[PDB]
């Protein structure tokens, strides 16, 4: 996908902030605390979270949209692999990803 422009980055900031503000997003705001998730970091080999993505956005880490979508998608894949499908954490990923899709389409 095409190189991110400066205006692109403003839209990414906006998408990121919308996700950070969502009621269901609290489990993903910061790196998982291993006290809150037993053996999380033995299970999950590529952790990701919204504070880590915000750092990357601020530093202009992303060069194409697909890299941004990749990190976001890691957040939901991680949660759904680590937790069972009836968990409330799993549902939090269901809700937030569909919101991300809605916002991503708006971004393009
Ligand atoms: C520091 N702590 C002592 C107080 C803060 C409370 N708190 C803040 C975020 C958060 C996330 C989980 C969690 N997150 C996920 S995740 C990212 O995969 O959706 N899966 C899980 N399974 C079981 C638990 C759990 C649990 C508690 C949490």
């Amino acid at each position: 996908l095409t190189p991110l422009t400066e205006k692109d980055y403003e839209g990414l900031k906006r998408v990121l902030r919308s996700l950070q503000a969502h009621k269901m997003a609290w489990p993903f705001l910061e790196p998982v605390d291993p006290n809150d998730a037993p053996d999380y970091y033995g299970v999950i080999k590529e952790p990701m979270d919204l504070a880590t993505m915000e750092e990357r956005v601020q530093r202009r880490y992303y060069e194409k949209l697909t890299e941004f979508v990749a990190d976001m998608t890691k957040i939901f894949d991680n949660c759904r692999y680590y937790n069972p499908s009836d968990s409330p954490f799993y549902q939090c990923a269901e809700v937030l990803e569909s919101f991300f899709v809605q916002k991503l389409k708006g971004f393009k």
